[PDB]
């Protein structure tokens, strides 16, 4: 396992590597960082060159300052640039939460540079604006992002050591199990090294709160509304941040896709159960 940082699109990230051959890259999400695929690329680091990427304003990775250091299109071509710059014209594509907001539009406008996309919860462009829309469930689950647009969040997640992070995704995963104690001081590190300011900001670009942009087809600008590389959904059902019917109809736009739903998992299926995970990333990988 390799720790290094990589100058792309104006800043340094830092990512995880572990073994060679063909390029499978991870994109985590909110308020995680690499570590969060570490069973992952346990697993298929004999297979592939395996990297997880500390998305800009995270863990080690540089925190630029100012919101439009975090708009979509600067996020994406961050993405392209990684590729590129590890030596690949393409990859496999490993998506969880803000890296699958992110992850979905690079595949759609980008398909030459995926191969196969992987995806955790998250929001597909085009089904996600359709639930804002019309699942009140969606929108009370949904209701935090209008929160998050508020300086004083910062303050909730960050005071009392982090107790709001802590809340978020640190009590739930040692109490269920899943967490070891090296974890959760990974974690901490994370916190303590990475920008909290910095990832709110991705949300302060959002465009889903007048009732113009809420209006978009795509939560993201996409002139393509079909993705037909081979797309794998692997999804925890109990997530309360995405809620299942984001999946309906999602054949429309992504005609070969295959959807894994594990009915007893939470927002991140990927660390929560990983060897259920795994195989059936090793099936979907193998057909
Ligand atoms: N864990 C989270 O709150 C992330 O939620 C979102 C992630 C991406 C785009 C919109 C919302
Ligand atoms: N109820 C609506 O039409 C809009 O709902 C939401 C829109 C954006 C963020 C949260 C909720
Ligand atoms: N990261 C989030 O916003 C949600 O985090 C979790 C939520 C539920 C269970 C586990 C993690």
């Amino acid at each position: 396992m390799s720790k290094q940082y990589i100058n792309v699109n104006g800043v340094n990230l830092h990512y995880i590597s572990k073994g060679q051959g063909e390029l499978m890259l991870f994109l985590h999400g909110f308020p995680d960082f690499s570590h969060i695929w570490r069973h992952q690329i346990d697993e298929f680091s004999n297979d592939f060159h395996t990297v997880a990427l500390d998305l800009r304003g995270y863990n080690l990775s540089e925190k630029p300052s100012g919101l439009e250091s975090y708009e979509i299109d600067v996020l994406v071509e961050d993405i392209r640039q990684v590729i590129e710059g590890l030596g690949y014209s393409s990859c496999t594509l490993v998506v969880h939460d803000w890296g699958a907001g992110i992850g979905w539009t690079f595949a759609y406008r980008y398909p030459e540079y995926v191969q196969k996309l992987i995806a955790f919860n998250g929001p597909h462009p085009y089904t996600f604006m359709r639930e804002l829309r019309t699942n009140k469930n969606q929108q009370k689950a949904s209701e935090y992002m209008k929160w998050f647009q508020k300086q004083e969040v910062q303050d909730y997640m960050e005071r009392d050591n982090f107790s709001g992070l802590r809340k978020l995704v640190i009590d739930p995963g040692v109490k269920k199990g899943y967490l070891t104690a090296d974890d959760v001081q990974a974690y901490m590190n994370s916190w303590e090294n990475g920008s909290v300011l910095s990832m709110l900001s991705y949300y302060r670009n959002l465009k889903i709160f007048t009732e113009e942009d809420l209006r978009r087809k795509s939560l993201f600008p996409l002139e393509e509304e079909v993705l037909n590389i081979p797309v794998q959904i692997i999804w925890g059902n109990q997530d309360p941040t995405f809620m299942p019917e984001n999946l309906d109809g999602i054949e429309e736009y992504v005609p070969n896709i295959s959807v894994h739903r594990l009915a007893e998992a939470s927002h991140a299926p990927q660390h929560e159960k990983p060897q259920e995970v795994n195989n059936v990333m090793w099936n979907f990988l193998n057909k």
